[PDB]
């Protein structure tokens, strides 16, 4: 009957929801402080560095330290930085992901580079996809950051880095090894840094396809909380149901465990 | 034991290819036209109208009368046209395509337009991608031009229609109409120009994917001539072989025929 | 203003409902008959003669014309005719399937068939999957009689033919050439016997997936009636929406037309 | 330059071959044994006990402890268990995997069971697929063992798992958790009885899609061993090469490591 020993927490959705509070996701955070409980904050978004993240997160109540905060940006550079295959990328993505990537010793090669790497561009072109479409047929190995198929805004739901990856696939016939949630990487990476055994470990979000498969496909558990993408009225039709589900995250008691 | 009594022929890659001659293919509608068999030129490219392929073609030492000619661009708007659904379209495409659409009577609604109609365009952005695909989302009937993945140039094999085409497939989850071939539409409707008999017509083309897979997903009789996309080395391993394989279309009497 | 010409028109949720009647159905063939409108009953079903269609049919008050009857089966016959690839098959599938093969003069090759035809097997074994696998490995032209992923039992919503192909193609990389609807193949020559312009014809049925999207890839008409697979609920959430929705054929007039 | 410090190892085509040795992949494992490197040997295939296997290789000149060997059949139990959704199962598969369920607590259970789980059958049936169909269907949790799509045989290369998978994912729209190679809960589990960090291990295989994938997939680095699957030929043309290819097991030294 021991409890949770650590916990992997979604952002967007699940702490905050844009620019407008959940006060109970404020509220989460803090009872993990004062409890000691280790956590890390996982995100797929690939556009701030997580100093950024952690002064964003400051106007919202919570005040976490940098070394919680792990980005699909740090878990692709990580990847690639693992896999050793050279410092030269072709990268389509923002600013953040560019900078962060070149940062790491990653120069651009247009040609022949070791790495392409594809996350969401607000501005892609059909010359950059020509670029990667090119640099993947040579050989280059093909990195999508996050699969999300979409993402949301003010317009509404557009495409994601996961849609701008598909058109490279379907030109290339190559699948990009994606980083991001549910995938392993982003997930082994974040468990490593959270220093917990998997079966002691909580991954929490509000996005049954990015959070909650994590969990499933990973074999973590699982804390769906529908404050976010995933519906109240989308819950009774989940191919697999979460390990909890919570309306809100003050439900929670921090006395949960696995197969406790 | 009756001849083929019409064709349906692929233009580069058969006729021509690209600024180079293929003067067997010159001399395929030479002996047509002297022995007065009808054809028309079936291609999927979106960028030219009739006339300039007509006069393109001139420059190769083909003269053939305009109403010979059937693009993917005439079939789009012939469907559109018979789907009857409204005037008003967003499209993603060269000029040739957007004013063939315009041409035909359909204004451009950006928001809750009848059709969205998605072509190859050089010059395709994230905004456009993301206009496309709020239409779609919205109702609008999706219309892909041409299926095919991958465009040749001078730089390489560059992403086609058919890869924008994937974009919004996996930004929508809705696939689109593809009017080009191997699909029905465009082959219904040069048929009927043609106005011969389904089991009196083969499909002349050089490239497995559209010009063969064509006839074989249609039910026509096939002619591969390997002086184009698909080449001599690949055609063993064809998972279904065409009617016939030439090397040259010299190699064509025209009294070949179906079950003859 | 002219009035369409002639009919498709699917059978099995939309003449009648397994055992059950629906009365309105009968009527629909009734006034076509005392209008003397030209008709085709198009069915994916693969088990049944052709002459025991028109028996069954009789039970529920429909006296149809045998050359009226036009079924998958007949379809993939038509084919294999048609492609003259040679008179061997492997065959999984219903003895009425097996029984139009052999008839049609194609004998049983489990190594070289000319073509593997993969139906509804209420007994397929690993056996039979593994003899078709080799059997396209070696390259026989792969036919699938029917995509309908799923059949309607009292048990349930039980895998249909298109989920057997589903694993041969897997087992191959190998895509089948489907026959049935929505697919041209069967359309194409339904719409032959019919000997109506496509332009003039409307597809008549319950089921969004085969016999609407039947019409909207082959660009004929449509009319869905809510009486069968597709339910009054789900019609507003339809991509693309049929050219009229019926909740019972006795509110066609019989006046309606193309762009009329 | 430190050299690995543990090896994930796989076992048909690496260290035998069929009932034929491959005699370096027996002075492999002696060579590990001999410098007391840790080692797992890790395997799809779901038709042997680990005693089984451990005995078999003794006729191999392979004297290996019983807990390196872990294959997909542990992992999905392991991962039924650690999912915890309840002591009912409906198993399509060999003896070897339904014993083993069996064996864990799990009792048939063919309507409502907790999970559905999915290995080759060599005699799988209609029937059975139906079954599991439905099962799924009524929100069974639905595994399959592994995802390989074909399994060599003398006969040649016949549908494997991960094709009798693909039928179910046709028939019900949902995709099964898989586990073996290349996924990463094999992976995962077989690390943690390894007890070696991911960074400090090499996966040593034959076949690029499963072993190689596997490391590619997961962050660990990969010794590609041409005896096997992956012909000599192939190796140009893969999208990623392994961290090593080597032609015999001889050629290693044990020197070899990470970013060393
Ligand atoms: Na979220
Ligand atoms: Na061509
Ligand atoms: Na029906
Ligand atoms: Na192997």
């Amino acid at each position: 009957s021991l409890a949770y020993k650590g916990y992997l927490i979604d952002l967007d959705g699940t702490i905050y929801k844009g620019k407008s509070r959940i006060p109970a996701g404020e509220r989460f955070i803090e009872r993990l402080q004062e409890k000691g409980i280790p956590y890390m904050l996982v995100t797929n978004n690939t556009t701030r560095t997580p100093e950024s993240v952690q002064e964003m997160l400051r106007g919202f109540n919570v005040e976490t330290p940098l070394e919680t905060i792990y980005t699909a940006t740090m878990a692709t550079v990580d990847y690639m930085n693992d896999m050793n295959r050279g410092k030269t990328a072709y990268v389509i993505g923002e600013e953040g992901l560019k900078k962060a990537i070149a940062d790491a010793g990653y120069v651009e090669d247009t040609k022949n580079p070791a790495y392409v790497v594809v996350g969401l561009d607000w501005n892609v072109t059909y010359d950059k996809l020509a670029t990667a479409t090119l640099a993947i047929q040579n050989g280059a190995l093909f990195i999508g950051t996050n699969p999300d198929l979409n993402i949301p805004t003010e317009r509404g739901l557009l495409p994601g880095a996961g849609s701008l990856n598909a058109l490279l696939e379907a030109a290339t016939r190559i699948k990009p090894v994606f980083i991001g949630k549910p995938n392993a990487i982003i997930m082994n990476k974040a468990l490593e840094i959270l220093n917990i055994p998997r079966n002691q470990a909580v991954m929490v979000g509000d996005n049954y396809l990015t959070d909650i498969m994590a969990g499933i496909n990973n074999d973590i558990d699982t804390l769906l909380v529908t404050t976010g993408f995933t519906t109240v009225e989308e819950v009774p039709d989940l191919p697999i149901q979460p390990s909890y589900v919570l309306a809100s995250l003050d439900e929670w008691t921090f006395n949960e465990g696995h197969h406790h």
